[PDB]
């Protein structure tokens, strides 16, 4: 089923250490990222953010009474050529809404759709990802 060109980004980090959680994608093993996912029909960006966090990293924000911060930032970028196949014919642009999720500490992550995870300092995490929007969110909402 086609991914939708409306997505969310959840930058997860540790409040105490400020390290950022980076996940290794299965479709592009050189692509490390925060939590990302499409916004489904009839679902809001915050709803999709909490769903992806629960589906990808097994973190129930409602159960743990965590706070998903709406960054009130939306960006549009070109879908990577080698990844555009998952989108409807003709779709090349993707709009991404940013969210932040500050965990009290670093923790073991049980991922489902990624190959591995790694806690890195904000500058390192930003320099590691291939997504410029993911870099910008870490810099603007974790480093500063």
């Amino acid at each position: 089923v086609y991914k939708r060109p409306v997505s969310i980004l959840v930058v997860i980090y540790a409040q105490d250490t400020k390290r950022v959680l980076m996940l290794q994608r299965r479709d592009d093993p050189d692509f490390w990222q925060s939590v990302t996912g499409s916004v489904e029909e009839g679902e809001t960006a915050p709803q999709a953010a909490m769903r992806e966090v629960k589906e990808e990293v097994t973190i129930d924000v409602v159960a743990e009474q965590l706070t998903l911060i709406d960054c009130q930032r939306t960006v549009e970028f070109e879908i990577f050529s080698h990844l555009r196949h998952r989108y409807a014919p003709g779709v090349t642009r993707n709009t991404e809404s940013w969210f932040c999720l500050a965990l009290p500490h670093e923790r073991q992550i049980v991922f489902t759709e990624h190959l591995a995870y790694k806690w890195l300092d904000a500058p390192a995490a930003a320099a590691l990802t291939k997504s410029w929007s993911n870099r910008q969110a870490i810099e603007q909402f974790v480093i500063n």
